[PDB]
């Protein structure tokens, strides 16, 4: 096909483009403690806040570019469908690997109007105080799990008994993950998301458990959804 | 049949591996008041923050294993269903009996990631400085019973008028149940969540309450709808 | 008819029914701030606590009982369908009376409950510190009408582009009036649910105007849609 | 057509009527930081009071009015589509015209019921201390952007695969700017709704923000739709 093959193209450009909105205003929006409405003397974060506001703009971008690539959006979920064999496996490629650049993007563009911030977070995850250091995978590997398998079951085709919006399903379940790891990270639950968070910011401390898991933990939903609960004939 | 008779574990599985992605997640998350993101200095919990991603937490399980189970994920839900004759009479006892370890094994990944807590919750529902002792069912018994009222009217099937998500109109009801004892006990509208929250912990006390009522209420709710609203003709 | 004359009693019924539990669950969960988790240290009320509670427990008993009565469980919502046509003369008068009846039951059941609350308010709707004196209603008369408006668009029958939930609909409206008038009375959107608030508790003082507008607010966009909007042919 | 030429006014009346309740409900409620439920003592705005407040409150006139005029309710929004072609030329200007009447009445008749506000706001976005002077856009030009987003794909008609409720999803996308520059203005996501924010009120300091971006965003998202990802055969 002479068409099929520039409509792959036009996926993972509404992958970068969707990303990018995806990442900017919701880690835009994180920052909102350190940001007040009065003078410089700072507040505290909301966790319900960050969780509607991460989880919504999944949602929201779902509705805009579901149709065009599967609305992914996270390299957790693109592994998810990989395994599964939904996906192709030169697409996973092309989506997470473009998918890490719109989150860098965004940070160039809210790099600029930031600056305000006393700490200068610039989106950032952090293993906060208490919070077990690299064991903080016990959370993330049984964590962003929920996220894959409702995006697995959400997609099933051979259901007949599905309703309502897909979107606001798969984008509930991504303030499910922002409910959860709130108070933990500062939820680095879409592994592209994480790592553009910290590039041209700099701090790559604890980088590799919000990627490593993740991944594997959305591979294990593959197998709980995929060969034990819902498997193909 | 020599296929439905395997469907039927199936089932009772996707009941166990449901109960402990909602019990970890959702109770995990419970304990961010305690949890900081700066130092050691104690927080204020959020009821709505406990509420949703309990919820929600439903709403993103029942959209995925609903085809399933049925999604029950709760022995007073599974009482509603078998009170109304819709569920089997054995059924019953292997969804309640495999849910109620599905909270022991989350509050088991759970108890390495911990510690940090001050306390030490892992999980707890308490009858709250100034809440009813023993009376604190008033809440309850009249409670967990919009809930089972929402599950049992959901799935009519004689009901041509339903429309949106099914998950997300019960996970709903399961943010009413949270979003109403949250400053009562810390809300234990599960008696599955609420056996399994203190068993390896050890806190024994009240959970009497947070099993027998429930269980009445939802079968009253039976009587509500199967019986005064909604009787088969 | 001798079915349908029958019919119309499990529509009040179901109506009772489902007050009492609107009631009783949502002004319940409002006596929260009063009611802590620690000691007798008083807490400050968060205003989409009782937003949600009381909007997302009428999308659940909407839900519920909707096939039955019509799932109106405020005299604004019956008197907005009235002057429709849609209801009946004495349909009117049958849900409003015994509206207002689950509102006093659902106060007699949660008098017993409470008791701790240190002024003890047991569900109440007070002109706050600041708010217009009677002129109160300026908020009201042009508040409750969103949810009528809401409740009138989402019953049209002669539309054809609607989707989703109805109630998540409509239940949404009610937790915008509570989004709304939270700060202002404590919000009374509902005459029957402030009426069963104070009459065995006892304070009558400005109850006059949660009766008064919303209907004549309930009313007003009858004519918004009925007769600007969307009128009949 | 003599009859389709009256339908076109109508939907000016339901552009009219339906951002006075959208201002009126929604910039009434974001004034209750200042407003207690005490005393005098004030208080501190939830960032998701107001954000579901707004964008909730567009979800409920949008199933109220879509049928009618499309329910625009935004300028932003009402410039989306006429550079998609959709509307008319001079529907644009009807709309848009119309459309900040709507805030001007609504802000009209709030100015009755405020006064006890301890500056007197009635309804005003300020670049906060520490938000960029001028370069305030830099949110807002691919802020607003991802709401005419949302607007446009969830109207492609092309499309075989949406679902849920249309409003509610581009009513949490109003929730989506409101959840974002909330610490940034006070969000004014809508020219129309910021600029009879303040206009009797008097305060027309940075107001040319408030109108121009949006507009180019939102004409930029048409071109990322329209032109990038789902371009007309």
């Amino acid at each position: 096909s002479e068409f099929k093959k520039k409509l792959f193209w036009r996926a993972v450009v509404a992958e970068f483009l969707a990303t990018t909105l995806f990442v900017f205003i919701s880690i835009g929006s994180a920052l909102g403690f350190k940001y007040p409405v009065g003078n410089n003397q700072t507040a505290v974060q909301d966790n319900v806040k960050v969780s509607l506001a991460f989880g919504l703009s999944i949602a929201t971008l779902a509705q805009s570019v579901g149709h065009i690539s599967g609305a992914h959006l996270n390299p957790a979920v693109t592994l998810g469908l990989l395994l599964s064999c939904q996906i192709s496996i030169f697409r996973a490629l092309m989506y997470i690997i473009a998918q890490c650049v719109g989150a860098i993007v965004a940070t160039a563009i809210l790099s600029g109007i930031t600056s305000s911030l006393t700490g200068n977070s610039l989106g950032r995850n952090d293993l906060a105080d208490g919070v077990n250091s690299g064991q903080g995978l016990g959370i993330e590997i049984i964590g962003t799990l929920q996220l894959v398998l409702c995006v697995l079951a959400t997609t099933d085709r051979r259901r007949r008994d599905l309703g309502g919006s897909a979107p606001l399903a798969i984008g509930l379940s991504v303030a499910l993950g922002h409910l959860l790891a709130i108070d933990y990270t500062g939820c680095g639950i879409n592994p592209a998301r994480s790592f553009g968070s910290a590039v041209i910011t700099h701090n790559f401390s604890n980088h590799w458990i919000f990627w490593v898991g993740p991944f594997i933990g959305g591979a294990l939903a593959v197998l709980i959804y995929d060969f034990i609960l819902a498997p193909r004939s």
